[PDB]
């Protein structure tokens, strides 16, 4: 059951990354998780918005080079609308523990997107722990309950169908957005040596190349 | 600053469309909005799923025949992952009031999906009145604080480039999509008074037409 | 329907309480009731714990000096605890606004204890504000819903009866405490200006007078 | 580590005391604690309102019967202030995981109490299992930061005296009480199994036989 999963944070919430990237490694290294912290490491870091994010979700998902994408923003939300327009790209919100564990079963998606400011407060660290630890232990969808499963399945198949259906092929979507917001978002080294590492796919590799 | 807000819901929630419509013709309606209800009225309507929701929100908000769109699920997921892949369809999460007012002031999105069975307990109707309450009440996109409007404006003006950069035209989309969701999608009389009435795109009205 | 209402804050929280004051004033204010701030205003101040908060909010209370106090501390735990210890003080926990609303309806108490800290992050002051809003609009002690009333307010009556059965008589508990405590919660000049001012209990006036 | 934990739930909730009760035994039994059932188990159970379940945590925690009480009523307000007028009984409420956490680390308290119907939809259960997991697990009373102990545990030593002063004595207090309400609190087999079982005060048991 182990994925390869990557954290990314953008601008506004960067002083936070190392904090959330200790969580993460601590609770999805020790479950047999493989972790990679590609956005901002800290407030002086390649600049990166939640735009970008987005993007960069969807050229590691699409490539296979990761399983599953963390990410947010100050509530979330900006990063959650930035990654589901992507095709390939199904990301839940992700605000307590239960959250977790019903997108997992219930969605089967493939990205999170958590609130780092709003609602974040004295001892905030403790439910960033407690949703990696619900959103990386266990089997993904089953649905919830595990009775009901059918249609839920049925409609998370069908979600993927429309995505493809409504975008661009991946690199022909990603050569229509203006291409600085691209380059910007494959910039850093840390995107960089995951993306070649493990990416699957050829002409995302190349398409990302050209740009660099 | 009055709007025309559509409230669409699916089978999993359709029980309690009575209470949501109550609550949002009381609300949106004392404040000089003007509420559609074209979703799913009860469990023996016309059937929907989250599915659905997403396109015709798009075929709404595209079309200009609405303004905003609220929607939800059993925890807002599915229907806010299925709203957020169509071009012109911003759609947000909104769990608790102060959600409403910062999406309005950050995201300054067109739609907002709600969770109506997880979180929903006892009392969860005074939750829903009053997240219509802020969502409803006031200006819109002034950031938040105000002072630090520009970077939020400016990712906000981005997002929907990027969103309309990945997405093939609107209606060559909705063309690419199953037909059979799409004629689902528009197949309600409650969906039909409202497009028709208040549609705004010929190419749009015409492809509706096409379908029923 | 207007109050007298008294807010008092504790060290850990007070560089706060001038956001609070801000929030509580322009609410409550606005609606009609006298608002007094009695506790920390900054954290130079008169130095108080959660555990003069609960003092001050049984003497204040029991005097009839004032009709409600607004509390709480970081999580708003210790607070809601010190209070409740006191006869006469029925304070609930208050961290979203349909907790106040309920409150009112089915306790039908005279205090709530706010978490400062924990949750609050950025944004907070927004939940504040709406807590108010909903803690101070409309009648209090209908039951929710209205038709349901009888138990809770029977329960609740029944709840004073235990409090105060229980308890030592009020001036004789206070005279068990350390008195250094009950010095401490009387000492700064914005309690006693409120409490002197409206102190309907003589013994009690009496009892606090011999501490300064 | 180990302790013996009394769950108590009332009428209004007395339906969910099997799910509930069902998750108790699993997580806290797991982790070897000694789980008693002791409120109601069922609509048609010997009736308690959220007023005995006071006066049963205060007679089983003052007399030793057990360490910790797991209790709560639909919003959790009225079992909590309930508890927390007795002396010995030193209770927080408990919404989400980390709220029970911090409760241990900052109150060190022996009762918590939990909402059982607002805010409790569907997948609720998960809630429960992942509060009952942060709640039993690991040490207590260490401050949160564990750095910042010193004032935390200075002050929960003081909440107990002033408790201790501002009440009568244990059992005065109790006789004090409406006796029917006792007779009623003490009334069941599964109280009267625990109680008698575990009592490690003679002055307690005398009274609370002499009612029987």
């Amino acid at each position: 059951n182990a994925m390869k999963i990557a954290l990314m944070m953008e601008n506004s919430q960067a002083a936070k990354n190392a904090m959330v990237a200790g969580e993460l490694n601590s609770v999805a290294g020790g479950l047999g998780h493989d972790v990679f912290n590609v956005g901002m490491t800290d407030e002086n870091d390649h600049h990166l918005t939640y735009i970008h994010l987005g993007i960069m979700a969807s050229i590691l998902l699409n490539s296979k080079a990761v399983d599953f994408v963390v990410t947010g923003c100050g509530t979330g939300q900006g990063a959650l609308m930035s990654c589901n327009l992507h095709p390939g790209v199904v990301c839940g919100y992700c605000l307590e523990p239960s959250d977790a564990f019903l997108f997992n079963q219930i969605n089967n998606g493939n990205a999170i997107s958590l609130a780092f400011a709003k609602g974040f407060g004295w001892a905030g660290e403790l439910n960033v722990r407690y949703i990696f630890e619900k959103a990386f232990t266990g089997k993904r969808g089953e649905g919830y309950p595990i009775e009901r499963a059918a249609p839920q399945q049925a409609n998370a198949a069908i979600l993927n169908n429309v995505k493809a259906a409504v975008a661009k092929d991946v690199v022909e979507g990603l050569r229509a957005i203006d291409q600085e917001l691209v380059k910007t978002a494959v910039g850093s080294t840390q995107f960089q040596e995951c993306f070649f590492a493990h990416c699957q796919v050829p002409e995302i590799a190349e398409y990302v190349k050209s740009l660099l």
